[PDB]
């Protein structure tokens, strides 16, 4: 298996994007990894619309800019025989009514896979599938103030998660770590990214809510 | 498959237990998960400690009486060769120093599975392998209020759980509903049991973090 | 969700004190709010000491018989880690010097929850937790002459509080009120209790510092 | 995360007001928490109306010039569904009567928090959120004369709280600080500001009544 894996060399990851202060980051999660299933599948990289999920998702569990979980997201999807493109539904970061139009759909799933809780499993499906949705506890200030570097808290939970991303990679230094896209725009972090202990007892909850979609 | 399921009736549930003011219901979800796979493999209902799993399953990522995850609870037992039985290790309902004793283990586990996050999949996993743990959202005066009948709160979140519990069953009356044992004592609800409506949308999120260990 | 509450008639609630010309409303609504809480964790109602919070909360932030808060008494047990007796520290309603014993401690707390500021989140509380300590404006004549019936005063203020008390229970007439507790003697007011108006635009601020101890 | 916070160099902060002979701190802290957590949103620091709020907000329990709490100011702005810009609705020191024209809002909110009773929380808060609003103990001739430095007075109350403010940052001298923003104009201390004691056992209560509004 590759040492390193960064998938937004290959093409399967969309620019960060920024939620705002809507807490929707499920809908962004969702997004990012059907952003990478969708090009595994055609070879297109085309940004998908959070939007379209904060608004219309509900049926499925989700609630709008007050939390959601990906996988609700991914079964919307599919309930729904589509998903429209950020272009044709853009973010407004407040919830609205569902406005979906099946003429502007440029993704679809048919079904998604819940990753076993252990970070040996999220590895493989990182390595083997694209970019997977995550959630971790965001909570602490020494996230929100992460500038560079491998990210370690002694404080960080790994039963209450409380903030949903993606995670597109993995790699080590010259000591292991994940590559984790956030959705608090470009300025945070290493552009939108942030390195997180990998192999230290699940730090922070990585492995434990991690699934993708199947396209 | 069954219409009707309640796996109290096959000697697969101990008696409603109580886990006053300390939150840790992940721990009374995972002793009972694994007390009717026990009794599946052995033939012996034994009571399992839930303190057990309160003061040794940090490592795993639980958090005492602020809270945890049924399937680090699983985790705990397969890490550590055992679980000592209620009666050698009581509850006290506050988080203390980890004093397990293999001497008076009377539990195991191997691994443990989580199930898909649809109620037909639950049902499924409820008539095929034993009382299945789960969480809900159970922060309604409604629920707290709950005496007999179907629950249904239409204020109920499928995102936001907040109360891990056990489902024993279904069935329907003369429509259908989960058979769910609480950890409140025998008083609350009927006998300790909730009736919650199902298949009615995954009504408070029961089919969204349901699983068992496997023996 | 019972229409008439009374925590009264299920052994929460200690026969009514008084503060007499000390300052200390804060004190006895807190003892009120543990006093109900310990009740809810041991079965034993057992009457707590204002002297002690009286003489040892300062650095919490109280100000003897000047004043204080409820949370500031919940944080001293907490920081302190026991609160005495009101038989082993009897109540003298004069400032002296911090004479704890931890070997009369007979109540703990592990926090405190601060209630949002509505009537509703009042009510739930009331009917799910116990007793709970508020903070009201009873700087009105009306209030030292009460007597019997529903209190209500054109003049009462929703924002400037001046007095701390107990909540413990709600009810209506054959037209809905609080069941509130004073510090005041058993001879003011109907055994030394007042029916203050409900769901009347939260009269006299009841809902505004409404708050309870975590044991 | 930061040793040294100041929300005024961000954009985040409107120039210190006068609330003149008004008793509306309430109103001031209000729409100073909200004009930071709309710029927060937009990018856009517009000067919202205290007087909108004087006239207004009595129904959420405000009492126009004779005091009134910032979460009562929120509550306002969501229940009416907008505040109106200073420009439009001038300050006038009186209380008069709901002039509010919505076509003049440039302001909402959808809910707010309160932030738990420690200047650790309140630090967190400033930190991560923006400008907060809180309340001291301000009723002391050292006070109303402060010119330069940190305050810290000897009879300074951390219960009884009688003026409200908005905290805009932190800091240290070469002895921690708080940064906050007064309503007495810009002649009052450093050009309108206080540098009040921080982390000396809440001192004044600086963090005894902090909050911001969600937008």
């Amino acid at each position: 298996a590759p040492r390193s894996v960064d998938w937004r060399e290959k093409g399967y990851v969309t620019p960060v994007k920024n939620q705002g202060q809507c807490g929707a980051s499920y809908a962004f999660s969702a997004t990012g990894a059907l952003e990478g299933q969708m090009f595994r599948k055609t070879g297109r990289l085309i940004s998908l619309s959070e939007q379209n999920l904060v608004d219309c998702s509900g049926p499925q569990g989700n609630e709008g800019c007050n939390g959601g979980l990906m996988d609700y997201a991914f079964q919307y999807v599919q309930d729904n025989g589509g998903l429209d493109s950020e272009e044709s539904y853009p973010y407004e970061a407040t919830e609205e009514s569902c406005k979906y139009n099946p003429k502007y759909s440029v993704a679809n799933d048919v079904g998604f896979v819940d990753i076993p809780k252990q970070e040996k499993a999220l590895m493989k499906a990182v390595a083997t599938v694209g970019p997977i949705s995550v959630a971790i506890d965001a909570g602490h200030e020494s996230f929100l103030f992460y500038k560079e570097g491998i990210y370690f808290s002694s404080d960080c939970s790994s039963s209450s998660l409380n903030h949903a991303m993606l995670v597109v990679g993995y790699g080590f230094i010259s000591q292991k770590y994940w590559l984790v896209k956030n959705s608090w725009g470009e300025e945070w972090g290493m552009g939108g990214y942030v390195k997180m202990a990998k192999d230290r007892r699940n730090h922070c909850g990585i492995a434990s809510a991690a699934s993708y979609p199947t396209v």
